């Protein structure tokens, strides 16, 4: 669905056509104006940062493994003769339409016995999701992955990506795939008995010489060499597919190119009327896209184990019943074309569609792994209690849906209960210790971080101990929209510290929330700050992250009491464009405002520009207007003439209009 | 139900988050400030006890065993229709949420020849109670196998009898064959052989009843742990963790107290122990059995009318020593030589070693309240926080004083009692010897501890009067009509574990009340008998 995805983006944001991706790493974000100030018994310190650059790092690698499960029927297509009062097919109907066709006389008591069985075998959501896996192949085939890269690094800890994707060789994402091409065979339609599990699908005049290469791959094994998002492992579709075209399916070409697949697509959506299996693949692609880099060291315990992608089996029976699909099919909701019509036009716009969507799962993921299981809306039965349907299993998109529901907060609603897509919460629902691999830099590393040696010579292989999932993004889209007190995402906020001058700089937060707000308002002035737990003895940083510059409290990583000593003569200036806290005395008043907001996007370390023509909200009504006036204009060729006009030269003619 | 486990605490006591348990027994308590107050015809006497503990003891060793039952289905084409009506995940998450308390608390010793209950006359070892049974810890009692957790891949038709949703999955489904008695390591049947990859709710209630056991006050109350309990598991089939503990010590509690009530009720009334569940319930269970019994007496103590979602019929059923017409043969060791006088003993003649008999034909109470201390009082256990007891001396001939009525003996001990003077009184028809001090760790007076049902009179020994706890209100010499008027303030609850402190460290409402369970109330109306106890619809 276009159609929701697209009110996720912010309103500042005005997307281009063209993204000229070149890497496999983006830092999105944006530019806002803060104005921090410092007040205290002495006086006031004001600073402002006109260029304050908050980002969220999305990388195109991510361990995921396809397995072909059972799902739903889509009846979206067939013609709606056949359909009853109450909507499912009425068979009866059906003999009748087979009985008054240009079918063979012999063919019809054998077939209509079969299709009892076949004209339940509706779902082509497996084909249009590997055809669109190729168009990204063959457009952003130029990005590269090394073997011995940095995953992630805050200077204390390492994580290299040797460490979570062993069994991986470096290559091109064009050079990872090798795809073996499955037998496209054409449908003799003097054929006595249907064979039932093989599929048989529509075409509009003869398969081109490309389109047999592209339906080759579609339907194969994905085994690749290099961990990418868009060519992960999948089992075979089907053995042999068969396409009922008059005109002879020409043999395989052996090379095509991005163009070529959407050709494929625009004629096999036309042709057999599956527009609601096309909506499905897109929302599918929009979750496993793009992989979020973790924002902390100890939040990569979300991508150790592979997610299962949920792909439904591949069945299709119209090859069989070419009499059934007409110019007049039956449809649910009105704007069923709308997700199609929104791909053909701007195809990299799914890019914004997929950042949009995985950024919303994983902050709302970030809010629900810290409820005790002791409540009505726990970790295990939030999903149920928000479903008003009917699927077969919630998984794929209802989770991922129903998270997107409860950030924005809104009512989102599709035609069908599909069950297919990735499932995102895996290592939530397990409830046990993951052990993250780690390579130390520094000596002192165990003192920070809840590590498994208390002593670690550099360069040594260790493990963390993640007992609590940290959130793994910020909120940068969805930024003051449905603000928490967790992340504190405000325009405008404020924190008193209260200290007398008996006290040698040395404050005791015995509130956590004000604690919160405190670290991070000194790190947006830029302040390194290290306070010290009383109770335990470790220690925290509010230096933790150098992307969005926030502290969130699940840095601390442990949870028992509050008594946080922070002496105040161990500040140290670290950034540029700063407040100085030189001595304080008596009670600080800290505070900020952000103005305004400019998109910027980063890659290679280096600005990221978006090109082309102006992106519009395509509406069914923009198109069908066009429709109602047809271009009217009677195709006459009516020649319309010019009057010469004489003035005084003479020697060089003028013409008039009238 | 959190909610509900969570309102039974005292409003006074607010727990911490973690508790280090090392020992399979646990006292709890508070420590209350009385302040009493006596006249009589000699003159007035004004005292102060400053510290005083009342306490029961629970333990973690109870004989219990599991049996697969089928239940209603919690609902929160063809072969869809068929298992629909079958689906309950509540058996899983309770072998599951054992398995995480056998790992945390995997370091308590059950020693055979150890003590069960110790008063000084009698004794109960771990041999007797728990025949067939070896010295082992927790974590060696059970040696669990594993399931075989398959992969479902297309498959068309559902194989029967396996439900689809490592190591923990494995053993949830395996049989539990344990070999020290253990609350929370009870025998189990196997729940399945296979498993392709509100019910919490259940199964946290339905642990919450088996978790604890409590100690017996007096050598009567071992009567109630004799026969082993049935835990009715459903059938499995599918298409601040430390905070259990208090919430499991409040539900034995509150069922423990209100049955010594039931016990008592004549059987000849509307309300009697065949037909009180019955009456109580108003939903459409399966049966009247585990948690519905358990949930009925919870609303009996506190008085308030008690909901569930679904009527679920799963856990423990403690009414089976209740329900039988029979004298149970408690078995006990010998420890003083006169020990046939105090306790109703098959030999009237033993040796200091000897192991015989006792009979017990109505069941005394098991525990004292103390988190529900006050919230409802009735007469019989006077758990009052002010009251002005008044009793009338009977006249002393020689060094005897005969109390013909029931009610005034009553009275009399319990001010003895709370003044401090150990007395000891002879049952003349059954020519056995009463003493007041019974129970030491709850400081008060039960009529049960007479141990003979039916109508007596007592001749109390006044010269004998032993002087064990001696404040400034205490006197030995009582003279006309007693009036004794005590006041308790200052509690502070306390937990003691191995003979040392144990501390704790860290739009519209569519109503839909049709299929939902409810358990109304029953008040206790007080009657002249005070052997008998009577409930009525409030």
């Amino acid at each position: 669905m276009s159609s929701l995805l697209n009110s996720l983006l912010p309103e500042y944001f005005k997307p281009k056509t063209n993204l000229n991706i070149n890497s496999s790493r983006v830092q999105y974000g944006f530019n806002a104006r803060i104005d921090m100030q410092y007040e205290d018994d002495s006086g006031t310190r004001k600073g402002s940062r006109p260029n304050a650059f908050m980002s969220n790092t999305v990388a195109f690698i991510g361990n995921y493994e396809g397995i072909i499960v059972d799902d739903i029927p889509i009846l979206d297509g067939l013609r709606a003769d056949i359909f009853d009062t109450h909507g499912d097919l009425d068979m009866g109907l059906v003999e009748d339409a087979l009985s008054k066709s240009t079918m063979i006389r012999r063919n019809v008591p054998t077939y209509t016995a079969y299709a009892s069985e076949l004209l339940y075998k509706r779902n082509l959501t497996s084909l249009f999701y590997n055809m669109l896996r190729l168009y990204y192949i063959k457009k952003w085939g130029s990005i590269k992955y090394e073997k011995d890269a940095i995953f992630y690094d805050n200077g204390h800890a390492c994580l290299l990506n040797r460490q979570l994707f062993p069994k991986s060789r470096d290559a091109s994402l064009e050079s990872s795939l090798s795809l073996p091409e499955a037998e496209i065979a054409m449908l003799d339609p003097g054929l006595e008995f249907p064979e039932e599990d093989v599929p048989a699908i529509l075409w509009h005049g003869r398969v081109s010489s490309r389109a047999t290469c592209i339906l080759g791959q579609a339907c194969s094994e994905f085994a690749p060499l290099a961990p990418f998002s868009i060519a992960h492992y999948s089992p075979q579709l089907t053995r042999k597919l068969f396409v009922n075209a008059p005109a002879g399916i020409e043999p395989s070409s052996g090379r095509y190119t991005h163009e070529d697949v959407k050709d494929a697509i625009t004629i096999l959506v036309s042709a057999n009327q599956a527009y609601t299996d096309f909506e499905a693949a897109y929302l599918m692609l929009a979750q496993t896209l793009v992989s979020p880099v973790p924002r902390t060291a100890e939040a990569s315990a979300w991508f150790i184990n592979a997610g299962m992608v949920n792909m439904p089996t591949l069945s299709c029976a119209n090859g069989y019943y070419p009499a059934l699909t007409n110019v007049n099919p039956y449809h649910r909701l009105d704007t069923w074309k709308d997700t199609l019509n929104h791909w053909v036009a701007y195809p990299d716009m799914l890019f914004y569609h997929s950042v949009a969507m995985i950024e919303s799962c994983y902050v709302e993921l970030g809010n629900v792994a810290r409820v005790s299981d002791s409540d009505a809306i726990n970790k295990y039965t939030f999903t149920e209690l928000s479903v008003q349907g009917r699927p077969v299993m919630n998984r794929g998109i209802i989770v991922d849906l129903t998270l997107v529901a409860m950030r924005t907060g809104r009512e989102i609603s599709l035609p069908y209960p599909v069950s297919c897509g990735l499932t995102r919460t895996d290592a939530l629902l397990q409830g046990t210790e993951i052990h993250v691999p780690v390579v130390v830099k520094d000596i002192d590393m165990p003192q920070y971080y809840n590590a498994i040696d208390k002593d670690v010579i550099e360069g040594q292989e260790t493990v963390i101990k993640v007992k609590q999932l940290p959130p793994a993004m910020y909120p940068i889209y969805t930024y003051g929209i449905n603000t928490t007190e967790f992340y504190s995402d405000h325009f405008e906020d404020q924190v008193q510290v209260e200290m007398a001058p008996i006290d040698n700089g040395k404050a005791v937060f015995n509130d956590a929330r004000k604690f919160s707000k405190f670290m991070s308002i000194m790190r947006m002035m830029g302040n390194d700050v290290t306070a010290t737990d009383l109770v335990t003895g470790r220690k925290v940083s509010n230096w933790a992250d150098n992307s969005s510059g926030r502290f969130l409290y699940t840095d601390v990583k442990y949870e028992g009491q509050t008594a946080f000593l922070v002496d105040m003569d161990t500040v140290k200036a670290r950034d540029h464009c700063w407040v100085s806290i030189v001595d304080p005395n008596g009670t600080m008043n800290l505070s900020y405002k952000m103005t305004n907001f400019r998109a910027a996007m980063f890659s290679r370390n280096k600005p990221l520009y978006m090109t082309g023509g102006s992106v519009r909200t395509i509406a069914t009504g923009n198109y069908r207007d066009a429709a109602e006036r047809l271009r009217a204009m009677d195709e006459t060729l009516r020649l319309k003439p010019f009057k010469i006009t004489e003035k005084l030269d003479f020697r060089v003619a003028a013409y008039a209009i009238p």
